[PDB]
């Protein structure tokens, strides 16, 4: 028992991290097969961040201007192209450590692990979620650009995020591995405010199920509610609307605990209205929303 | 910016996880050089957990009774010995993935990463701390035994914990890699209650420093205190006593922020006395104590 914010083991991704330098800028790249993926803003200078014309900046760059280093050894760049906001640098050597992989574009509320890197070297791994406003609350310093988000299904790594920037409010924005930003963000040093960071309701309910499985049951009440009644409360507290799809996804947790989804919604409703009164759930004094129903089942069953 | 509960990248440890089976029991082992380390309770049957005599149980076991599997391949066991509560199984093949490593016995309040494994396969990585009562609040299911705790200094993994058991209260107990339990726990299915889980004061202060660096400064007050005055409040709230050694360890964070350690103690004192009034610090509604001063500096500087 016990419930932790668990990240996937990072070994398979560690074997893909490289350093990419273009002129004076150094960031992280992701080496899969004979292609190194990195944020296109690696080509930007200091007086470029304000309003960069990436196509024009890219014309002044040749294959030899992209320095790619994997460990202590240099990779030879034989081609380069820009796909949306990422650069794809073709190298002459396929990464011998390339795992089975997919590129996936995740939906808000979905979770993933991040391997934070600097100079192509991994420094840490943490679990986070794509917020409903398409930002991520990460831990990224200058040089972390190019660090990636991923999920693992047995031996297949599904890459879903590449870090590009920090917004003026300290939250993070990035792309999928096709270079498309999550949300309306642009790779430009300009005024970009994030929308309402609403709570991921289905994730909170999954975590309330995790709490019941692990013995924290004080919040369980004698009430029930309806999807419409619950949603009126959820809107009031800036919680995402709960749909019948969410109820369906929570089915296995409802079945394991014998607590119907709508009864758990009524427990959640009373926690929103009354607060926690100085009590804790799974060692937290607030309602946790960065565990999906899939994560709760996976961690509670020990999927390797 | 941003501050996350970050674990070390787990790749180096993933390459050391093996499955150990003795009779009908399967748990995790740690393969370093030509030795596989695992909890000695792998030799216990069902009617043994109550009061096992490990030396007597071990006499009935030969090298061929310990099945060690690394991936899909079997390791040949050429020797076995018991060192305290761990078994050391000598194999005929040195692990080709053995990283530079040390075995260290950590002190309470120190943090480490855990690679939770089942059947010798890694399923997740999380960061935790050795509690002042020598338990760990982990996420371990049946079969997780043998999963290990570690810290990494550039390329050297310092193994500090091996999981052995869950206490009747859902908290976890284990040994260092020499087989010595942390705390007074024994590898026996018997009444073992944990002591007071006090808060790691130096860690809370480090995390308050992390908050100030990341912009969360609302809790900073106009007060100061003394070590003795602060400690009277800390005892009242089951916080560990703060020593001059702790003040010294917080020196770099005090210097970076310009906030003297005793002023941060006075802020912490007011948070203990007044509570958070529904506010949050670094996304938490309670005072976090599983980041050491070293972790705060490392995460805030990006040590790879
Ligand atoms: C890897 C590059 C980097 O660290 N950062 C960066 C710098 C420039 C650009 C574009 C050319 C605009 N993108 C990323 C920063 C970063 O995003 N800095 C930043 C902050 C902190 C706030 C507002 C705007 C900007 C852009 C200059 C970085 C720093 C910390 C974490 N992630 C990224
Ligand atoms: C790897 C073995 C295992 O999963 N567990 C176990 C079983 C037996 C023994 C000894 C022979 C006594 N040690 C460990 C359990 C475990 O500790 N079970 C347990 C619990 C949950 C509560 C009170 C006592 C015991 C011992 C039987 C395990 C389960 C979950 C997490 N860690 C370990």
């Amino acid at each position: 028992s016990g419930f932790r914010k668990m990240a996937f083991p990072s070994g398979k991704v560690e074997g893909c991290m490289v350093q990419v330098t273009c002129g004076t800028t150094t960031l992280n790249g992701l080496w899969l097969d004979d292609v190194v993926y990195c944020p296109r803003h690696v080509i930007c200078t200091s007086e470029d961040m304000l309003n960069p014309n990436y196509e024009d900046l890219l014309i002044r760059k040749s294959n030899h201007n992209f320095l790619v280093q994997a460990g202590n050894v240099q990779l030879r760049v034989i081609g380069h192209s820009m796909q949306n906001c990422v650069l794809k640098l073709k190298v002459d050597t396929a990464n011998p450590k390339t795992p089975k992989y997919k590129f996936v574009r995740i939906q808000p509320g979905q979770t993933f692990s991040v391997l934070a890197c600097y100079n192509g070297s991994p420094s840490g791994v943490y679990q986070c979620a794509m917020r409903p406003n398409f930002t991520i609350k990460g831990s990224f310093l200058n040089g972390s650009c190019g660090s990636v988000g991923f999920n693992i299904d047995y031996d297949c790594v599904s890459f879903c995020y590449m870090h590009h920037m920090e917004l003026p409010t300290g939250v993070h924005a990035g792309t999928d591995l096709e270079g498309n930003f999550y949300g309306p963000f642009v790779d430009r040093q300009t005024a970009q405010a994030a929308g309402t960071d609403t709570t991921i309701t289905v994730n909170v309910l999954a975590w309330l199920y995790a709490a019941v499985i692990n013995g924290d049951r004080w919040f369980l009440n004698r009430f029930t509610t309806t999807l419409n009644d619950f949603n009126l409360v959820a809107m009031k507290y800036n919680y995402e609307p709960l749909t019948q799809d969410h109820v369906d996804i929570l089915g296995p947790l409802s079945a394991q605990t014998g607590i119907a989804v709508l009864d758990m919604c009524a427990s959640l409703k009373e926690l929103l209205q009354n607060g926690m009164n100085g009590r804790t759930i799974l060692g937290s004094a607030l309602l946790e929303d960065e565990f999906t129903p899939f994560d709760v089942v996976r961690q509670c069953s020990g999927v390797t």
